[PDB]
């Protein structure tokens, strides 16, 4: 598990800075020193490895999540901390973004991609909901729909970061967190 | 210039059903029933195929917003109809989104991809921003910042486009325009 564990951290870090389809097996083999028969005698074939990758987005996201979020009481603090760990921040969450873009136009070709995309995501969009649902019992957060105030949240993010990716004129990470706070302010608490 | 448009227009199409990167030159040569010799006169190189497909993207979009739009004397008409011009649709629009979205992952590492990505943008933003002034001056929206509600706007397109494009479970281009007229309704119109 060692060598397997490594040979997905390098390549989910290639496919995220240059990209999967630039990336080849000789790449990541290169990379750790190793041949490229044993690259595929973890991953057979290179699709596995983007799956792979997706995988571990999944994996990065959620054990950050819960190792933030649980001890938060305050659901709008809990709401604002949620969506500081989605900003594009350099390093990981730049790595992480990169790595769901090129998901995103996988997932319109290949249905496992899509599936696993979909399974993520309902993931994703549950933990907010759920968020803004604790708001409205707590009394904290208006009564609206939680389901359509989770799909405009999530979309709003997606849209946002996609904009800090690629460099819109003006567009920092802290402007959209400064964009989604406000957001919050005024369209989710009470 | 009559070949040029033919191979220009097949490769779009090939790149937004297959995607880019698994395209070949002879992909685009046998769909013509040309040599790649001759696909390479045209385009020297795969980048430049992929460059023009952008170019053609930013083509579509302004050539459909002109003839539909400055026509439109009412602010909030014209606002609905710019977003309606944005969906997803089957064919066409769908097409333009799957070039969009791999112009973003390209954007995240090509310049030149980039810089232009971000001229079309500001275009597209420039758009939305100037219709939401009109419809302030005219007293039909309210007045909160334009440039502020074209940037969430635009980003929440975005989002939601993703959501339809990827299949998430219950979205459709019908509850995307729904939720866009809400978001207009509520937050825009005065």
């Amino acid at each position: 598990s060692e060598a397997r564990r490594r040979i997905l951290e390098t390549a989910w870090r290639l496919i995220a800075r240059r990209g999967y389809h630039n990336v080849r097996i000789h790449d990541i083999a290169s990379e750790l020193g190793t041949s490229n028969a044993t690259i595929h005698y973890h991953f057979p074939s290179k699709k596995d490895i983007l799956l792979e990758a997706l995988r571990r987005n999944v994996k990065l996201a959620f054990d950050r999540q819960v190792a933030e979020l649980h001890t938060i009481a305050d659901a709008r603090e809990r709401l604002v901390r949620l969506v500081e760990l989605q900003l594009p921040t350099p390093g990981l969450l730049r790595d992480e973004w990169s790595v769901w873009l090129q998901v995103w136009t996988e997932s319109t070709l290949n249905p496992k991609i899509r599936d696993l995309y979909n399974d993520a995501y309902d993931r994703w969009y549950q933990t907010i909901a759920m968020t803004i649902r604790t708001g409205q019992k707590q009394g904290v957060f208006r009564d609206q729909d939680a389901d359509e105030l989770a799909t405009r949240l999530s979309a709003l993010i997606d849209g946002l970061g996609i904009q800090v990716l690629t460099g819109k004129r003006g567009c920092s990470v802290d402007h959209m967190r400064q964009h989604l706070n406000d957001f919050i302010e005024h369209n989710i608490v009470e």
